[PDB]
């Protein structure tokens, strides 16, 4: 199966995803004297007062906090989107150390961690089907790196211990997503890809400018899950992050001028 150690980490996966090597695969280095501000981008409204979390699951390469995606309540619009994204769930990347974690670079900057919260285009009804489509997602990227605690962040960090192992879940209801936001909305985007498999090339990456501050209290309880399963041999839950890929026939484009 797909991971990221040394014999199916991001330099196998082509094998078994061929569009591993495609023309629009993240995550990029974002190179911020190149990037070019965009008129034409509307402004980016995060819309978030009615999330409805549910859980939050350890899948084996990360966790992921859950959403009730039935219907509108937390959208993000704007920006260089047309229409209305549904938040699904949230994730974060992170590193072994904390000079590295991020799957996006800026001027090849590494950040600790990477979050990534995931929403798909609701004019396809499901997320299966917007994974269709090239407009189907929309990811909302924000950078970590340590230095003063996040206090909205707290919450997630106290439960991982109860799902350290591949397959656990636990109930994660009345958590706010708005408590991990920086307080600048500045973005570049780009189209691009999934960073994992499938890889599928259906998203609208947003990466905000500003990090969000995280202890390394917070982030070293990040690097004590685990990627095995219960009774199996300890596999440190590290260095989930793919690596840059290609820019290929692309711009990246600023919020700010
Ligand atoms: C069993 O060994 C492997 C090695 C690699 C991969 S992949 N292509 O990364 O999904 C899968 C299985
Ligand atoms: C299968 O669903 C997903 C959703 C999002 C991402 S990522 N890491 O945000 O590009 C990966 C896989
Ligand atoms: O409990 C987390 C969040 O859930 C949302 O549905 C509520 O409308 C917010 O006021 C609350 O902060
Ligand atoms: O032809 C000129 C155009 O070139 C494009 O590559 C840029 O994205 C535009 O901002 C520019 O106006
Ligand atoms: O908000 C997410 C979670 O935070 C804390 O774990 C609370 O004890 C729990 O009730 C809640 O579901
Ligand atoms: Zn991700």
């Amino acid at each position: 199966h797909w991971g990221y150690g040394k014999h199916n980490g991001p330099e196998h996966w082509h094998k078994d995803f061929p569009i591993a090597k495609g023309e629009r695969q993240s995550p990029v280095d974002i190179d911020t004297h190149t990037a070019k501000y965009d008129p034409s981008l509307k402004p980016l409204s995060v819309s978030y007062d009615q999330a409805t979390s549910l859980r939050i699951l350890n899948n084996g390469h990360a966790f992921n906090v859950e959403f009730d995606d039935s219907q509108d309540k937390a959208v993000l619009k704007g920006g260089p989107l047309d229409g209305t994204y549904r938040l699904i769930q949230f994730h974060f990347h992170w590193g072994s150390l904390d000079g590295q974690g991020s799957e996006h670079t800026v001027d090849k900057k590494k950040y600790a961690a990477e979050l990534h919260l995931v929403h798909w285009n609701t004019k396809y009804g499901d997320f299966g089907k917007a994974v269709q489509q090239p407009d189907g997602l929309a990811v909302l990227g924000i950078f970590l790196k340590v230095g003063s605690a996040k206090p909205g962040l707290q919450k997630v960090v106290d439960v991982l211990d109860s799902i350290k192992t591949k397959g656990k879940s636990a109930d994660f209801t009345n958590f706010d997503p708005r408590g991990l936001l920086p307080e600048s909305l500045d973005y570049w985007t780009y189209p691009g890809s999934l960073t994992t498999p499938p890889l599928l090339e259906c998203v609208t990456w947003i990466v905000l400018k500003e990090p969000i501050s995280v202890s390394s209290e917070q982030v070293l309880k990040f690097r004590k899950l685990n990627f095995n399963g219960e009774g199996e041999p300890e596999e440190l839950m590290v260095d989930n992050w793919r690596p840059a890929q290609p820019l290929k026939n692309r711009q990246i484009k600023a919020s700010f001028k």
